[PDB]
DNA sequence: ACGCC
């Protein structure tokens, strides 16, 4: 599943570079 | 940023 952070694959939004 | 994986 997605950040959603950035809507990036496979990592999480709280230690989200973007 | 938060949540989940
Ligand atoms: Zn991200």
């Amino acid at each position: 599943v997605k950040c959603f952070n950035c809507g990036k694959e496979g990592h999480i939004a709280r230690n989200c570079r973007a």
